[PDB]
């Protein structure tokens, strides 16, 4: 379908949006920073396709206390104007708070008792209900826009403690006996376990692969240094994401401040 | 499928590849420039999928004289290592020169008598034979690498006489009675009629749409200022390409020199 007529500033080939940061990976995936995207054009494109986004959150034992702020801030900032289906995985269905949702948005509570990967790979339901899955930590809050600019077949998010580091400094799993093993001379980025996603197909592949690798490590008496994050990082090394989210998309202002290079802090740790 | 282990320089989030040029459109499509891509990673990715690329060229009447240099330079520079199927559309089958081709590459002569769009929309054959179609002018020669970095569902190429211009300066069709009409305040870029492409599906859509719009203009006694290029530009305005090729991909050194911003001249006009 054709975009309607729209009026917006012209891109200029000879003036970069951002000259301070890398905005495209070497396999030609956009790195999403403020100033790189016109949200109006993106909103039009995803709306024309009637895109539905699923958002998965786990809230088990004490973590149920984080849902109320998580959800209420999601209502302000996460895919507003688009269809959204929250999937809350919890051991305590009656501790899920009652959060008023905007039109076109709905919330399912799934009772459950490193196995987020496993639980995410609920497979037939997701395929019939949403186009994209976004998989985040619950101990977080949205503080600014997190929209359709993220959507793509496969994305991860650059780890805040790690974006300036040489790769030998990255906390990849370094022991060869782990399936998550990455040697010292390999690696593009350090991606966070707490904010990843993609098409339902690609996320099911990812979560399947990672769950299979963690089972293999288990049977071999090995647990990867950073658990499911370590396996994610090996997956994304071998299967390059089609977008990378900048640290704007997962930050901790208490621990890391608010540097100039981050024009927006969109989704952050809770105090 | 998983990429094998590979060793290559680390991307650095805090050091851009290119700070002199826009490398991502505002709808998050890569703009392909030298220094933005690691060809080794891209080659691995497209090879794992056994990608076949079709290259369509029209060589009608006197233009048959251009085929020999076109083809021989294509053999040196165009998708080398990948499977390639040249489709030469000509009124003179016996004037197609005999050009030795590398392994995994083949050439079909199609006899024919603004209607490139029409002829390109040969529909069932392309779908069964190639993954991507690239559609270029014949009066051209390859001088450097033109590879898989271009491939994507839909691409155009930024016009050399126009990449620094404000949009009101672009030679879009400006009369409202043409289907190719773009007003003064709209437009992202000026794309060349001579180098476009995409998945077979997306190119058939494009060529279909443009052929339909040119038929409508015909029945109304109108011909767009720059013919099929004008319609391409309207199409790509309303359906944004998923990559944009920089002017490295279509240049005229005689007329425009070799500016510093172009690190490579890959495909150029013939003297
Ligand atoms: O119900 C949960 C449990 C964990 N997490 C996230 O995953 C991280 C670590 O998981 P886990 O607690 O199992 O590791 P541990 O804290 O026990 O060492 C937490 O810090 C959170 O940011 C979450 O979102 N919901
Ligand atoms: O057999 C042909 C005829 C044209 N062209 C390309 O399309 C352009 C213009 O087409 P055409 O010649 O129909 O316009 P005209 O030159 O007659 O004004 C030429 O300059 C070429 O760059 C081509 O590749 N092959
Ligand atoms: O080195 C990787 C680790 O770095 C810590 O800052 C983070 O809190 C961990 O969850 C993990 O990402
Ligand atoms: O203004 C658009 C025109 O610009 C000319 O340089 C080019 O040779 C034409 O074919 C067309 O692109």
């Amino acid at each position: 379908v054709s975009l309607p007529r729209m009026v917006y500033p012209q891109p200029k080939v000879l003036t970069p949006c951002r000259k301070d940061v890398l905005v495209v990976t070497p396999w030609l995936a956009p790195i999403v920073w403020e100033g790189t995207f016109n949200i109006d054009i993106l909103n039009e494109q995803f709306r024309l396709q009637n895109t539905t986004i699923g958002l998965t959150v786990f809230a088990i034992k004490k973590y149920v206390a984080f849902l109320k702020l998580f959800l209420e801030t999601a209502e302000k900032h996460f895919m507003v104007g688009h269809r959204v289906h929250y999937y809350v995985f919890t051991d305590q269905p009656a501790a899920v708070p009652r959060v008023t949702l905007g039109t076109g948005r709905q919330l399912s509570v799934l009772e459950v008792r490193m196995r987020r990967m496993e639980m995410i790979s609920c497979e037939r339901r997701f395929l019939s209900e949403v186009d994209y899955l976004v998989c985040v930590d619950v101990d977080m809050e949205f503080r600014d826009h997190v929209g359709v600019e993220i959507l793509t077949p496969l994305f991860g998010t650059l780890h805040p403690g790690f974006y300036g580091s040489s790769r030998e400094a990255f906390t990849y799993e370094r022991r060869p006996q782990s399936q998550a093993y990455i040697p010292k001379d390999e690696g593009d980025f350090y991606y966070l376990g707490g904010f990843f996603g993609g098409s339902v197909q690609e996320v099911q592949r990812l979560t399947r692969a990672c769950h299979q690798a963690m089972m293999v490590d288990q049977a071999n008496g090995i647990e990867a240094v950073w658990h499911d994050e370590s396996h994610l990082n090996k997956y994304l090394l071998r299967h390059k994401p089609t977008k990378v989210l900048s640290p704007e998309y997962l930050w901790d202002q208490q621990l890391l401040g608010w540097p100039a290079v981050l024009r927006k802090l969109r989704f952050t740790a809770v105090p």
